[PDB]
């Protein structure tokens, strides 16, 4: 059972840790390009086999997400079987003990019923945990260039088209980074408040959440939503370009990028535009140099170039690229 | 798998794996609290990846009682592998022997069924004898005398050795040292006659060794010998050999020699000294310091009889509670 679905997956090993009344599983894809980084989440699951599936699932995606960033780092996941309401200091300090026993294979990180208060308590047994906005907004920024260049040819922004769902503060500072440069904003939030207050900061024409797919813009940036490029809403877009912050934009990745790319719309891949808060957490790990950081995030740059050079060449989606690119930098890095 | 771990309270179960060696290894330890985990890597095709599974769970365990009760600072653990004897790689080995190595001296393996002593080389450096194992066997043997007969010296009594390997015939020799009348036997029977010339014992037939009359029976030659057929005919008061696995059934033969008055010296606490051995290797073998380290048995022993008597249970849930409360406090 367990076995055959790691041959489809390629993992390398997975940890069933136990005791503090323990239920934990510690799941590590690679650790090709450096140690595997993934983040602890609790959660009820309905069985075990639920409980596994998810950590093989999230640790592959920390592989290539960690791949595609260019950072030296492999892709593992955390999970554990407990009710949010059935915890103590315990239950994480003895969970603080596994990731220790690792000795640094496995380095983890916050996920969801993991409060930064929780990664502290782990902390003290462990010493490999860790713990955004600004930068994740800046690679967009250059994201949204980067895919410029594949299309239009130029690195000019003056007199183009933009779209954001979103006006928190990683999707504002956008806003200000694309106004900036003399570019012309819609933008779209669920509350009434925070969308005002762009208006005036930028001039950016204030739109309802449901109009702002089908704008005749060159560019769009979802940064607030996942599940929004879906047979239902996608069929609307006249955006040329899709570059956002948001996580799990594609409702279907194999399905709707095909949608996308057969209607002549460019997808520069979620999880590397979203890497700039990954590379912020790595820093952390090898203590915070922000003059390195800042360097770090550049990759989105280079790495989007190439996965839309490689989706022409190859005559595949970016999405496809992208593990492609991941799979041989992985393959690759055995030399060093 | 969680719930059955529950029942046998492991620490953790790794499931290792790799593409290019094409390897399916499960590490499964049980137990950190008196030192890293030990514990010896087998490698036989399982049917099913659940038994697989349940073999590394069931000897895991065994391997914390086995070196709790010995007193070495020590946990308990085991390494198996899914794959057929006909095939076996180097890099398969070393690939392995990558996994090994990740657990930075928390499970310290060893060899076991299909992997040779030069796959113990081709394997990390966390990897790993006939006398001093029957040197344990000759103090468990005194230490079940004093239990039930109150006396130090064996001159004059009786005992029936099974098996005259280079194990079985290093404990006649210390018996008969010490003025002891011995009966012997052997599955084949080339080495009989010479343990009949050195030392004068009466050699018997495989078969006539378990009904004489004696004094203690000395079993060194295979697994599974006190079963229902063979655990009437027993005359012998008292039943300290060297070979493991010694009772057929865990519960319901150990039962049988305590109604009938025959008390049993544990199998994997008398064959310490082919694990202590072992545990030497580790540190850096100094005989000086580990032929002191397997008097634990006796020692030990003495305990696990005494605790038998006092809350009136078999000497195998005796040496469990042994085990138990020595992890405890730990």
């Amino acid at each position: 059972l367990l076995f055959e679905t790691v041959r489809e997956m390629g993992h390398e090993q997975v940890l069933f840790c136990h005791s503090p009344e323990i239920k934990a599983i510690i799941a590590i894809h690679d650790t090709t390009l450096g140690p595997a980084m993934g983040a602890t989440r609790i959660l009820p699951y309905i069985n075990e086999e639920a409980a596994l599936k998810d950590a093989l699932r999230l640790s592959r995606g920390m592989t290539y997400k960690a791949a595609c960033a260019n950072i030296p780092a492999g892709g593992g996941k955390a999970v554990i079987i407990a009710n949010p309401e059935n915890k103590t200091d315990d239950l994480l300090r003895a969970y603080g003990r596994f990731v220790d026993s690792l000795n640094g294979r496995f380095i983890t990180g916050q996920d969801v019923n993991i409060t930064p208060d929780d990664v502290r308590t782990i902390s003290q047994e462990t010493k490999y945990v860790v713990g955004p906005a600004p930068i994740t907004s800046l690679g967009v920024f250059l994201g949204i260039k980067a895919a410029v260049e594949s299309r239009w040819q130029s690195k000019r922004l003056d007199g183009m088209k933009v779209a954001v769902q979103g006006l928190g503060n990683v999707g504002k500072n956008l806003c200000r980074h694309l106004h900036e440069h003399d570019v012309q904003l819609f933008v779209s939030d669920v509350d009434p408040i925070k969308a005002e207050e762009v208006k005036r900061l930028f001039g950016a024409t204030v739109v309802e959440p449901t109009e702002i797919y089908s704008l005749d813009v060159d560019i769009f940036a979802p940064c607030a939503l996942g599940g929004i490029l879906n047979s239902h809403t996608i069929p609307f877009l006249q955006a040329s370009i899709i570059a956002g912050a948001a996580n799990n934009q594609l409702e279907n990745e194999q399905l709707h990028s095909q949608m996308l790319a057969k209607k002549g719309i460019l997808y520069s891949p979620d999880y590397v535009i979203n890497a700039g808060g990954l590379i912020n957490v790595y820093n952390e790990m090898i203590g915070y140099d922000e003059e390195k950081a800042f360097k770090q995030v550049h990759n989105i740059y280079d790495t989007l170039l190439a996965i839309f050079e490689i989706a022409k060449e190859q005559g595949v989606t970016t999405n496809d690229a992208a593990r492609r690119l991941a799979e041989d930098r992985i393959n690759n890095s055995k030399r060093s």
